[PDB]
């Protein structure tokens, strides 16, 4: 489970930080983040949902549809980095 | 450039922890790693990196080819997750 990520919290503590037009807001609110709640936040399979979702992004540019397709597929296992 | 990313520290802090049998070496580090350096280790290049070095490592268990290999190859390019 991907529960202790806390990965709403990721995403609306990146929406809010651009909306400052804060530079490298993904590092921001990972550091942010791990301040509060620590190492629950860093695990791999945190990170590998960030990155598929974050990717999408910085490509897709929509983020709607980027945070759906991730949180409704994206688990967090080594592999869902080739198909996310 | 990944000067900032202090990743030569997360590889060091990684193999110490993990020689001292603790569990999530990659959370533990980075948090750690965050709450001394901050995000400027965060950014999502950053994580490229580690992403490519720590899937070779639980995927085939070198860990300095995984390294060597990662360090010479990889430059954070949100397209090197495609042959790490």
């Amino acid at each position: 489970n991907l529960t202790h990520c806390r990965l709403f919290e990721f995403r609306l503590c990146l929406l809010e930080c651009m909306s400052l037009t804060l530079d490298h807001c993904y590092a921001r609110c990972t550091t942010v983040i791990t301040q509060i709640h620590g190492s629950d936040t860093n695990r791999f399979d945190c990170t590998i949902f960030k990155t598929c979702y974050y990717r999408c992004y910085v490509l897709g540019k929509t983020e709607d549809h980027c945070w759906k397709g991730t949180a409704t597929s994206v688990t967090g296992d080594v592999g869902d980095l080739e198909f996310c």
